[PDB]
RNA sequence: GAACCUG
């Protein structure tokens, strides 16, 4: 008994068909455009466009002030590098670092040179959890594979949580929960949130078929209600008749080195 | 953390045989075979099904869980119990079986039960390396265990791929040998998605496997429907050892069709 | 689950 309002949008949501699944997970949410910079990436263009739709995923908290990324940007979970390339632009940062997993049907780095290239280190082949951790102004996570299990995600989740924990010290930081509302996980990051602050956040270009929060460093708040809020939001989507993407345009990292 | 299907297999495991003995039959429900095994070392070839197998597909038919109609393919056949169960339905045309066979593996057996006429059976045949073909109904039994819960992974996953490419606008009955470990949940659910249908648990199997059916006239929540299973295995370590319900096994008559 | 041991 006792089951959660994330568990019954998960119940709902694997009991779609594909054609109500493709429809569902965009249905209501914010898009960037990216026609133009897939284009210019398979044409070989290093400049201006940005890596993926992680570029501008990130903006929108650092827009927020919810994440202020100085100094050195440890950035966990990196893949082809669309949060380290973005953090390169930006004045208060000095170096950035990413380590990504790689290996077949995994993302690999990707060589850039947009604004800020030069102060940015991307390696990969390695496993984030037996990376020991490294004192850091600003720490990025966005680690954690969807299951249609959410007791599969629940464990991956609270994984993530206990790796990250000590990477944490008198920093910003923005990281992804994977599944914030299994009552496990719900513990671990109340416990988290009275030691080293911050709050649990939805990124609206985050699509339906995900219920990722983040949690932010800059922030206040009840974990438990903003949980339930994104539950319910997400449920009331089902039924809701089918709206459009909002469109926006992608981010343009520029070109260039830095000092 | 770990699933509630591993738990269960690192107990099976870690049995005395004795214990593994009276736990695999515990609370099952089981055909008799006294009848029919006696006919078949005697000679016969009529009435008598060939193995357990038909009883096993009358399960799901009784349920219309899965129908067989027109052309059936039956993927993994060995001794033919689900092909010569199906040549005597009304609705299903034509029966092909495709088997391994080779030395220490079942081999197809040559039967004049009801319906033996529209039926092929063709054994020497690794079913990875068959060309699919168009079909009503498509069939298939295939996946070994392993004390391994990876190595039947791997295994399991392999079979939904080449399963997967026979799927079109047909019934279907294919087993899912190890469906509680995470990555064959992820391949479960993108194929539910794509050719719809639904999983199920069938009461002759074994306690010692985890087997289930993945079948084409139903749906509902894999997850769930795998973890009651696993509950249910699990449940059967601690009850006390109850007797396997006896049943009577399938008459398959005799003559031939259209 | 066996180069090999126990289960
Ligand atoms: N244990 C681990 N160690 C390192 N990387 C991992 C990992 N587990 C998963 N990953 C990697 O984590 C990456 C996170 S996705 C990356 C997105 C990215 N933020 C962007 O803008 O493009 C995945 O590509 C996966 O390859
Ligand atoms: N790759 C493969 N290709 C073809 N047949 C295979 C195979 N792997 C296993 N088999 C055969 O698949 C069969 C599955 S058990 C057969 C039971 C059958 N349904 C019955 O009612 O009697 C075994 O005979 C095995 O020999």
């Amino acid at each position: 008994q006792g089951e959660t309002l994330g568990e019954k949008w998960k119940k709902k949501l694997n009991q779609l068909s594909r054609k109500e699944f493709d429809l569902y997970k965009k249905s209501g949410i914010t898009e960037v455009d990216r026609t133009e910079a897939k284009e210019g990436l398979k044409r070989g263009e290093t400049t201006h466009h940005a890596v993926s739709r992680g570029s501008a995923k990130l903006q929108w908290f650092v827009e927020r002030n919810m994440v202020i990324p100085e100094g050195r940007v440890i950035d966990l979970g990196c893949g082809r590098g669309g949060w380290s390339y973005y953090c390169a632009g930006l004045k208060k940062v000095t170096e950035v670092r990413g380590y990504t997993k790689g290996g077949p049907g995994h993302e690999e780095p990707v060589p850039m040179s947009t604004y800020g290239w030069n102060i940015v280190k991307l390696m990969s082949g390695k496993d984030v959890f037996y990376l020991p951790p490294e004192k850091c102004d600003t720490l990025l996570c966005d680690i954690g594979e969807s299951s249609p299990s959410p007791t599969v995600e629940e464990s991956r989740t609270i994984r993530v949580l206990k790796m990250v924990e000590p990477w944490l010290k008198n920093n910003q930081f923005c990281i992804k929960v994977l599944n914030p509302y299994m009552p496990t996980v719900i513990e671990h990051l109340e416990r988290l949130q009275r030691k080293h602050g911050g709050m649990l956040v939805r990124n609206p270009l985050s699509r339906n078929s995900t219920h990722e929060m983040y949690w932010i460093s800059n922030g206040t708040g009840n974990i438990v209600s903003s949980v339930n809020m994104v539950s319910r939001l997400l449920l009331n989507r089902f039924t809701m008749t089918h709206r459009r993407p909002t469109i926006e345009k992608d981010v343009d990292l520029g070109a260039g080195t830095r000092h």
